[PDB]
C-alpha cells in the first residue's frame, strides 16, 4: 500500500489494460484506476473498496496491511461496481462489520450483492464519525453526482475531502498525486471524465460544491475513486467543475457525420473552410462518426459553442451510428449550444429534416439545414462554403 | 477475363480484402466481386464496370481483351458506385460511346460523375437493343430493386439475365459459377444480402419477378453484379427471393441488447430459458449489440417470428447502440413480426418504455414489457423465465 497522509494508506487498484467503461460507452484509452483508503486511528476505517474482478486481489492486499477483524468501519461513498464490487467478497470475512453509507446506498448495494442482512448505517449531511485522536469523519450527500447514492467523506484534521467520482479521472499511474503525473494528459482525462459523465447534472454541481465551501472546512488532498490524489493546489480540480459546470463552451464548432460514399464528408469538409475564412477566431473539428472516437467527439461537443451534425439517407432514415450518438447527447442535456444539419440524399431523402428535429429535441438551437443530391459538383460546393459563412456569422461570440 | 458462356466474357473484379460496404453498415467477411460483361457479337457490349479504386486495372484488363474503340455499347443496370465507379475512367478514353440505361439513371450517373455531355440513351421496359448473329438486348426496368435506375438486361438466344444486384451476393472466389462454389457459404451471403438490402422492398420483387416471368423468356444463366453466375437450376436463387419477399419467417425468435453491468444480459439468458421449456420448436439466438456482428443480427430478425430487444436505463434514455439499431430496423420494415421490450434500471428508469415505442414505430406488433431493478435475484429471474414462458405461449406458430 502507499501512503496518502499520516495514517491515510492507499489500498487500491490500478487497471493498465481497461479500455472499456460502461460497457462500451466510456473508452479509458489510458486505463484508470479504482482508489481504496484504509484510516488508522483509534479507529480503522475502509473507505470504499474496488472492481469485481480485483476482489481476491483487494481482500489479499488488504489482509497484508491490517487484520480484517481489526477494521472498524466500511464506508461506501457510491455503491456502483468499479467501487463496491468486492464489497461480498469482504463481507464474507467480516459479516458483522457496519457500513456507513446514504439511505440510496442500501437500495443499491442491495441491488448488486442481495445481501441485506448486513449492518447498514444510514447517514445524512452533517452526520459525524469519531474514529479517535481527535479525529473525525463529515458526510455530504451528493445525490445525483451523478447517482442518488452519491456521497462525499470528510475527514477533519487532515483535511481530506473523499470526493469517491467527483474531481476523478480515469488515468492509470504509478505515482499516486497530482503533481506528479503528466499535466497535459491529466487535464484531458478530466475533462474527458465531466463531458461525458457529469454534463447532464452540471445544475447540481454548482450548488452542491457551493454547499461544501460553505461548511469552511480546510482541504489539504482530495481522494477521489479514480486517478490521483490532489495535494498540490487541490482546489485546481473544483475551479475546474464550476468552470464545466456553467454550460461550459469556447469559440469552437465541432462537425461530425456519417457517410456511405463520401458524399457527406465533401460537404462537412467544404462547410469547414467556409467557417474558417469567415471567422478565424473559431477552431474547428471534423469526426467521421465510424472512424473516430465516441467520447473524443463529445468532448469536443462540450467544448463547443455549436455542431453541425451530417448524414445521409438511408432507407428514407438517417444512418444508425448518427441516430445513436444523437439519442446520447440527448441524455447528456447540453444547454446554450447551437446546431445545424446537413447531409446528401439520392432522390427523396428525409433523413436531414429528421436529424434536425431530433438535435432539436436534444437541446440545440437550430439553424438551417443545408442538402445536396448525389455527389456535390464545384456549384454545390460553393453553398456548402457558403453555409458555413452563414454559420460562421450566426455564430459569432463577437463582432466580426 | 473468363468466358461465361459463347461470346460472353467475364471482365470484372474479385475483392479478397473487402469488409466494409455502404460506409461501414454491411460487413462483407468473405470478400466480394464485381462483375463486369464483355459480349462480342456483331456488336461488343459492355454491360456495368467496377469499383472506382479497381478502375485503372480494369482499364487495362479491358485494353487487353478488346481494343477501347472496338466498343459499340455500353450498358448501366445501376449507377452506384461499386458499378459504375470506373465509369469515368473508361469514358475517357472512348467518350463518344453511347451509354444505355433508364431515365433515373441518367440523374445518378451524372450525379457521382458530372459529365452530362456523355451520349445517353433512356431505355424502358420491352426495349431492345440488335448486336447481330440474330441476337439482341432486351432491356427490364426494376425501379427501387434497390434503386430507381436499377434495371436488368436480358440476353437472346444465350438466354442470359443481367440482373446487376438482384439474386447476387458478397462472395468472393476464384470460381466464377455457382455449382463451383461452397453451397452453404453461398446461402449464407445470398440471404444476408437480401436481409440487410432488399426486405423494405419486398413488396416490390414479388411483381417484378412475376413480370418477368410473365415474359416467358428462357433462362439458361443469371449474371449478377455480385459473387456466382449462376448456371445450374439458375432459377432457385429466384425462389428464395419469392419466399423471402413473402414476409419470410421461420419458428424462430432472436433477443439483443446492450449491457452496462450484464444486469440486462442476465434478463436475456433468464427468457431464452423460458421459452427453450415451454417451446421447443423455436429456435433461439442471443446476441449482444456491443460484442456481435450487426448485420448477423439482422439476418436472424429477418428469419424470426418475433424478437426482444434489451436496453438498461442511461441518463433516461436508451443505449446508443440500441437506439441506432432500431433505427436501422425502421428503414428496413420488417413485416408481420411482433416484439418485446426490456431491460434493467436504477431509480426512475423509463429506457423500457421508450425502447418499446420505437419498435411499435419500427413495424413490430408490441407485447408486454419486461423491467428490473439492478441486477436481478433469484425471484426477478423466475419473472424473466415466466416473461419466455409468457412471450413463447402468445408468439406460437401452432397450438402446445
Ligand atoms: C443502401 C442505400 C439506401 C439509400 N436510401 C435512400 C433513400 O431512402 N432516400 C434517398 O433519397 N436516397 C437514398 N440513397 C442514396 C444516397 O442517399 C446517396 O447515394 C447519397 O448521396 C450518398 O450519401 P453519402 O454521403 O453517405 O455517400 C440510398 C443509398 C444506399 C446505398
Ligand atoms: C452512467 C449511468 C447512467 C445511468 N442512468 C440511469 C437513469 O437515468 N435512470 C435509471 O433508472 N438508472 C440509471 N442508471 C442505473 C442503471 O440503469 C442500472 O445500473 C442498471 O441496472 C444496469 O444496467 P445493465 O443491465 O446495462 O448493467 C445509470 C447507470 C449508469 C452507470
Ligand atoms: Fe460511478
Ligand atoms: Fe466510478
Ligand atoms: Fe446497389
Ligand atoms: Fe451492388
Ligand atoms: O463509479
Ligand atoms: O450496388
Amino acid at each position: 500500500s502507499i501512503v496518502v497522509k499520516n495514517n491515510i494508506h492507499w489500498v487500491g487498484q490500478r487497471d493498465w489494460e481497461v479500455r472499456d467503461f460502461h460497457g462500451t460507452e466510456y473508452k479509458t484509452l489510458r486505463g484508470s484506476s479504482y482508489n481504496s483508503y484504509l484510516i488508522r486511528e483509534e479507529k480503522n476505517v475502509l473507505i470504499d473498496t474496488v472492481k469485481h474482478k480485483f476482489s481476491r486481489e483487494f481482500v489479499q492486499n488488504l489482509r497484508n496491511e491490517i487484520d480484517l477483524a481489526d477494521i472498524d468501519y466500511i464506508v461506501i461513498n457510491h455503491a456502483e461496481e468499479d467501487h463496491a464490487g468486492a464489497l461480498t467478497e469482504l463481507m464474507a470475512q467480516i459479516p458483522d462489520t457496519p457500513i456507513y453509507c446514504t439511505a440510496n446506498a442500501i437500495d443499491s448495494i442491495n441491488g448488486h450483492h442481495h445481501h441485506p442482512e448486513w449492518n447498514f448505517n444510514v447517514v445524512k449531511t452533517g452526520d459525524t464519525l469519531d474514529i479517535g485522536n481527535g479525529k473525525q469523519l463529515i458526510f455530504v450527500e451528493t445525490p445525483m453526482l451523478h447517482w442518488p447514492d452519491s456521497m462525499m467523506t470528510y475527514l477533519t484534521g487532515d483535511a481530506v475531502l473523499f470526493s469517491n467520482d467527483a474531481f476523478g479521472q480515469h488515468y492509470c499511474d504509478e505515482h499516486l498525486f497530482n503533481d506528479e503525473v503528466d499535466q497535459t494528459e491529466l487535464f484531458e482525462q478530466c475533462q474527458r471524465y465531466y463531458a461525458n459523465i457529469l454534463t447532464p447534472f452540471s445544475r447540481l454541481v454548482t450548488p452542491k460544491i457551493t454547499e461544501i465551501l460553505g461548511f469552511n472546512l480546510p482541504v489539504d488532498m482530495i481522494a477521489t475513486s479514480h486517478g490521483v490524489v490532489w495535494r498540490d493546489n487541490p482546489t485546481q480540480i473544483v475551479e475546474l467543475y464550476l468552470k464545466w459546470a456553467a454550460d461550459y463552451q469556447e469559440d469552437r464548432i465541432t462537425i461530425f457525420y456519417d457517410t456511405m460514399y463520401n458524399n457527406t464528408r465533401m460537404m462537412a469538409d467544404a462547410i469547414a473552410q467556409g467557417i474558417a475564412e469567415t471567422d478565424p477566431r473559431v477552431a474547428v473539428k471534423i469526426f467521421n462518426v465510424a472512424r473516430s472516437d465516441k467520447n473524443e467527439i463529445l468532448t469536443n461537443v462540450f467544448r463547443s459553442k455549436g455542431v453541425l451534425v451530417g448524414t445521409s439517407t438511408m432507407n428514407n432514415v438517417m444512418m444508425p451510428k448518427i441516430a445513436g450518438l444523437v439519442e446520447e447527447m440527448t441524455g447528456l442535456r447540453f444547454r446554450n449550444k447551437r446546431a445545424s444539419a446537413f447531409g446528401s440524399h439520392g432522390w427523396s431523402g428525409g433523413a436531414v429534416d429528421r436529424l434536425s428535429t431530433r438535435l432539436q429535441d436534444a437541446g440545440f438551437e437550430m439553424s438551417l439545414s443545408l442538402k445536396a443530391k448525389w455527389r456535390p459538383d464545384q456549384d454545390a460546393l460553393k453553398l456548402c462554403r457558403e453555409h458555413g459563412r452563414e454559420i460562421a456569422r450566426q455564430w459569432a461570440l463577437a463582432p466580426l
